[PDB]
């Protein structure tokens, strides 16, 4: 079934897909972040650096590709053209043919979301590299809510929606 | 002095500006790469990753801009978004006001270049990511020799070239 995998700069998106696409099952990668950071010895930083978190999460999520009954739906937030790469070619090598995409936010939503919880000039450098095409297929979210974007990623892809 | 700083995807254009701009001088960051491999236990990996690289780097820029007697003439490849603004900023702390460019070259050219010392794939990503404005001012070098980017930064910098 299908794998919708949705990178972004940030999450509410994903929420909405899964609400309108029955049988689709939300797939956190985070969670094995979560899981390595606390078997390892002397383990700091993000844990979305850690050397096993790409190959290991990618396993799960071929596993979890066998299992779903509906869309597998991938939230992640990768800024590393490298990270990125070894990502997607992780995913070529087990045989998994995701619909990727690229959030590409308005500077003062993506300003907006991190104080409701940030130097302007590191946020902007980190959405200039986000619109570079190594980040293909990109989807310009100016102008539209989360309710929008989700029905612009399943036209793209050839899915319908439920209702929201 | 100016100090005109150019990022590249690869080196002969560095050469030369510095060939017809009499009083210039080429300060090469790698030199402080190599001196921090050596002092430091353990190391493996790009020498200019090492920790110390950026500050220590800079540094000596700062020290080499006060005694330069013409134009400092810097060449970099870097690619990563978290370490060109590091060096950003960093050179600004320095008070440091330097030209900074960096070198959108085809992909054939970067490729061929590789090849007489590669994922394709691999190198277009680099040359993708490259291309974000988070990198400019860039400066395209198709259809141009290394004689003629040499003098496109020039003009663009204010600086007039001794002839070929
Ligand atoms: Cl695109
Ligand atoms: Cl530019």
């Amino acid at each position: 079934s299908p794998i919708i995998w949705i990178n972004g700069p940030f999450t509410h998106t994903a929420h909405t897909l899964h609400e309108r696409l029955p049988g689709s099952f939300v797939f956190e990668p985070e969670e094995m972040g979560q899981a390595l950071r606390k078997l390892t010895p002397g383990f700091s930083g993000d844990p979305q650096e850690h050397p096993m978190w790409i190959p290991l999460m990618l396993d799960a999520l071929q596993y979890a590709s066998r299992e779903a009954a509906g869309p597998l739906i991938v939230p992640v937030s990768i800024s590393d053209t490298a990270r990125h790469r070894r990502l997607m070619s992780g995913l070529k090598d087990r045989g998994l043919s995701v619909h990727h995409f690229t959030l590409i936010a308005p500077l003062n939503v993506v300003l907006e979301r991190l104080r409701r919880d940030v130097n302007v000039g590191t946020v902007e450098d980190r959405l200039n590299e986000l619109r570079g095409e190594q980040f293909q297929t990109h989807i310009d979210t100016a102008g539209l809510g989360t309710q929008q974007v989700a029905e612009q990623i399943a036209a793209q892809v050839g899915l319908t929606l439920a209702p929201p």
